[PDB]
């Protein structure tokens, strides 16, 4: 059998069982598209796997280095050398162009994104966030329509529905995976429902079929926010938009803001392409067809440094599943003891962050104990839900929401150190904490 | 006998003053501030005045080149080698770090602009657009509330009003600067008035000592579009927040978007703060103070991108103040023989954009052949007026408003290229041209 | 008038000219060929001149530099950062490989350089030394036969002659160009000679058609030594061997040793092949078919090194012509008064050295004078003649030579510096210490 | 008891053995000289070994890999990650020297080989080719001399012999060892005869004091082929000069062509550093004291190379000795069966290659069979011997050679890969081929 890497989660994760030896005799090609470029230099020859790879010792650098403490994402860490040399050079090619809104390198990580995600039209912008709230007006959003969304995201998820006028309704998270539950979603519908905005949580895709099948009985969109789920395989199959965000510390970033919309809907894109620059017609400066846009276009300075360091995608990512995995099997004794839960390996999740239930109430004592007793930093992503910060809109509007998973959720997880660039050794540093402080 | 040049339009309008011979009574130095570093290594020797300098020899190198054509903004002319030279060379100290959304580089430029504005707060950007939404709503800008401003701006002024649910309302402008008409600004004062929003536009400040004392009267704030006229001496004594822009196109840029919130009022200053990063506290991730924000502050690698780019910026307004000065006194037979209006000289204009009124209806005649049969490119900022835009919004809103003095000279208005870099051959051939045009 | 700027001296002197406004309104557009990518990068735009270019500021970055003292070669000059950091880039591509012998660099190289020279066939070699004695070998010279040459060579030329036991025949140099007299070239003809090997010393080329005449007459091969005239227009046109060197400190160098056999002859082309690899048939290693060979391509890592340094190649060039016209033009008054001789311009030169004639007896003291009294270095290429050193083989064989115009110009000879990152203040100091010792 | 491993053939051994078991009441400390740099770091503590070695997984990173094909010398293989990172890292410092011929890395690098060596004078070279060429002039070979020498060695060592108009006088290998056969030498022996050219083939070394003993009886010198023996113990005890080769295949190389000269007498060493660079007197560039000389140093950027590689050789040449006994205990089988002879283990071989004699005329179909059937490579260096060439000089001059043993010897031979970073599956893949071949 022969396989081609695609450079997304499923095939990586394939890719893993194969260099662990879990597989039957499975060959490997690498499909030669931007994001996999690293890939295929450290681990092909001929478009045939290498033979001679040790993960540990060849894609980690396993040296028995000593290690005394543990921080939770050092940003120096999330960028290699190799990155910045050819940073600097594609630097170098624009910056005598003087190209520094649009540009030519915009246009093309849209279409290597576009080629990425399989979807035809693609706007790259400023930010994630700015993604989403041209998005939202895209699909029509007024002033006081209603928005399904979970509870538990980043705040820039819902600022983007707040900062259009429209109202966030917060649904209940399921049992297995901190995402939206598709139960939940019907019975929020309203007659100013206009869409569902599922959260793509830690890089693990939600249940997007059973989302679809309920917005289609109400003739609601769905807008995705993948902004941590960058990778993930068929992402986007069911949604009218998916959001991408490259902030610096995603599974894919650029270095400064940018992110993107993604789509095969012809009219929703030329709508983003105009809010997204003022409201003015596609390639007509000054002159507006919408009523209003923002300055929300990525610059064409970052785009170049995000067709450099795209180059590492497909690489990091099979690093973060690595790294998953062996969280996932050296733990497990934890979960047996019904102490902690972990989550399971599936071919969706591409290991933004790596969470773990503390459960029985510990989950505060276990996280400062690892601090303060083991020099190990965890951290909550994220540590108030939306229904719960002391702001007006909240007193006003949401305390009466009762969201009983996700506020149990909270109360368990906690997020364990987990970047591409880590060592081996970093990460038995923690697993050693996370043992001895549950003895 | 001694004038200390600060970096501002008055003291390069002083400074040229006395290259030209016209005075010879002043001797010169030079402050030591960030804006001033490439003037004072070009210009001065030990803080003295070089003895030898010719303009067009040594700032413009003239050459007598020969002139085939003339763009009106070719974007690769408006940075130099050694701007970029100096941009690598900071980018391989920010790189390694990994600080890519906040970091020390922005809060060193917020302190360099804080210093060249004489404001005690501010807080950069990542764009001008978005300065100007997060002000209005750190002044409590709520939807329907009014905000007075001209209709000749670029669109990102009524854009940051609108995309915060507030409504323009359109004044006329002056017979003499381009700017709103402060006698025709109290008239326009309703119960839903919250903000003046003036414009200085091209590079020429507003009248603000008057519009001052009508927003006094009813207690209203002013907000200054402040987005082209970086360097204006005395900028911003009389505004509550003024807005700038470092798009790289303006008098001052960065190698992308970014701009910055400008204020004495702590108050304002924090809840700018707040609203430009997703409503938290400051130094408080994640922890919502305001029902929302943005994603809305300067990149760390732009900020120290324009560190190095502001180094440059005293010298090139004065070469701006030489073009525009050099096109007033060869251009002034078209005036003289009532053709055109042309700018005066004042102490407060940067000449961002060169505007000229061609009267008698022939503007269009007189661009139109300037491209076709002088191949030299004019331009109309900005071609359509806020209330003439084909949009819903209009043909809902504004189709009653009537701005006699704007409507008219948005007839007349055409802008010659104006830039640093700019040869004296090319504004010849652009002198030529126009002249010629006019027998 | 339109001309294609084709990277060879012919070509670089009139874009000279046009830039210095010695012709016609003149256009150019630039072969995208290799040794043109840094003129394209640094002077081109859409592929046409840049029109903003001003030699001393923006090509030699004048400032105004003190300087103290000058060194002949300083050899860390002789390579840019810009350089270092695509050799980087080439490494990291080439290490991987493991290809260290023969490779395709090598086979890329030998591409270049054939399209470069207009010629056939291209055996990329470990030197120049080793290019020529493959070369004399593959025309078929035997121990005792005789090859014509110059006495005033590196000695390089004669040691490939004599390593083969072939018999160096010198004939005097012209008086006009430091090149060998085709008129003395017949006289030495005898019933051993073998070969004509004229020298392209210091960059110029030898009366090539002359030496051709004659050589057609007595059905002799021309090997030229074209070690330090790389770019040089027509080179070769009439010779039946052509040898290049990329010793590091040419026009171009690779960081190493390499070099050149360049022929249309595909028999010569064959046995170079040959004798260049230990005389196995081309492409069968341990097979021999000639006698025996050496062990002299091309490293592939230097022919890669090649590829990246090639880039600079015409624009270095394109700078020393600007250097050499501008001893030419200054140093005149000197010429005049009688005290030296100075080259003349000419299409086929490319400054590899720049030599001045001290006459009157005056050299050793200008040479001597130039250091201790005004810090300059001067040097003498080269500092004995071939038939003047104290070996065996010139005791026993060249003792009855006499070459008068060789010896009376190597009395007067002196070279002055002069290499492409020379500052002009760095040539300001050679030019007032000059005129200084010859007041 | 304490041994101090030195890096060479010996000590490997003899820790070898104790990695096995096979030695139990030993120490082992390690010295620090460059060529143990790897082993060091690999498997000491503190001066001490490792408590825990294993030297499959830990030194051949076996991981039970599933192998398909096998190729003789895949040249990716025999360059490490670790050396690229260490080679990258030393041409960032060499690079902006500029010293790219002569150097301090050269000077370094041939004081590391004389202390490895433990002999006084090194000349680093061009090639292993160039050293010999350049020590058979220095011992003052003249045309029509004779050198005895074997006629199964790579090309070069004749090729040297011929290059300088010498005549290589073929004899006999012995019956144990491919190497001269001293009892052969002294009938060789003529008027003539001025060298004795020795060489160590495939690793192991010859016998030299029997070939001392003679040539000291008839006044001649030795010079050793030592090309491919480096790290052999006592290497050179004998010989006048030793010649190595740094070709990037041989068991210690650069990324290029390097070699060298080495040696006890300081004549020689002056003359060969003489004859190396164009016969100038030493630090007297241009100034001639030998007749001729070619242009053989070694380049400093390759210096570097090699002072970074040569870290790794005691390390890979331990690795080497391990597969060779692996494939000596492995195959005894079919030498019990009388179907092939293996080598010997000794103390002195360093396992270059790794010869095998397939008898009864079988190896041309076991050879075919193995590529045909297993997908295995195996070579045969080399495949024609000297004196079968089909050269002119072949014909001329050795038709009447009759070497027996060498023939017979020939018809048998066959070498199986053998290259450090080789698997030990790879190894297995070789061995299960062999067996099941010669069912
Ligand atoms: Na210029
Ligand atoms: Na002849």
């Amino acid at each position: 059998t022969l396989t081609t890497i695609s450079g997304h989660s499923k095939d990586n994760l394939a890719l893993l069982k194969c260099l662990q030896g879990e597989t039957k005799e499975k060959e490997f090609e690498i499909s030669n598209v931007l994001p996999n470029h690293k890939m295929k230099e450290k681990l092909f020859r001929e478009n045939k796997l290498k033979i001679d790879i040790d993960i540990e010792k060849d894609i980690f650098n396993y040296s028995r280095k000593n290690i005394q403490k543990i921080e939770f994402m050092p940003v120096n860490r999330l960028i290699s050398q190799s990155e910045i040399d050819g940073i600097i050079g594609t630097l170098k090619e624009v910056l005598p162009t003087g190209q520094f809104t649009s540009g030519p390198f915009s246009k093309k990580l849209e279409e290597v994104i576009g080629d990425y995600l399989n979807k035809k039209y693609v706007i790259a912008t400023s930010s994630g966030t700015d993604a989403l709230m041209v998005s939202l007006l895209s699909i029509g959003i007024q002033p006081g329509d209603e928005v399904i969304m979970p509870a538990n995201s980043f705040a820039a998820t819902e600022n983007a529905v707040l900062a259009i006028g429209a109202k966030p309704v917060f649904v209940d998270i399921d049992h297995k995976s901190y995402c939206i539950d598709p139960l939940k979603i019907e019975e929020a519908i309203t007659q100013k429902t206009k869409c569902i905005l599922p959260v793509h949580l830690y890089g693990k895709q939600c249940d997007m079929k059973r989302i679809r099948e309920i917005a289609d009985v109400y003739q609601l969109r769905i807008i995705e926010d993948a902004c941590q789920a960058i990778g993930s395989s068929n992402l986007g199959e069911y949604g009218d938009i998916i959001i991408l965000s490259f902030n610096p510390y995603k599974n894919f970033g650029v270095c400064g803001k940018a992110g993107a919309i993604v789509t095969n809907n012809e009219n929703l894109a030329i709508r983003c392409n105009q809010y997204s620059y003022h409201g003015f017609e596609v390639d007509k400066k000054n002159k507006k067809v919408l009523d209003f846009g923002f300055n929300s276009k990525i610059d064409n300075l970052q785009a170049a440094i995000g067709l450099e360091r795209i180059k590492f995608l497909s690489y990091n990512n099979l690093k973060r599943v690595f790294l998953a995995q062996r969280y996932i099997r050296n733990l497990k004794e934890l979960e047996d003891r019904e102490l902690i839960k972990l989550p399971r390996m599936t071919e969706d999740n591409v290991w933004h962050l790596f969470p773990i239930r503390i459960i029985n109430g510990r989950r505060d004592e276990v996280k400062n104990k690892l601090y303060q007793l083991y020099n190990i930093e965890t951290d909550i992503y994220y540590p108030v839900l939306s229904h719960k910060h002391n702001t007006k809109l909240v007193k006003k509007n949401y305390m009466q929401d009762t969201l009983l998973n996700t506020e149990q959720v909270h109360k368990e997880i906690l997020h364990l150190p987990l970047h591409p660039n880590m060592l081996l050794e970093e990460q038995n540093f923690v697993l050693e904490g996370l043992i001895n402080v549950n003895k």
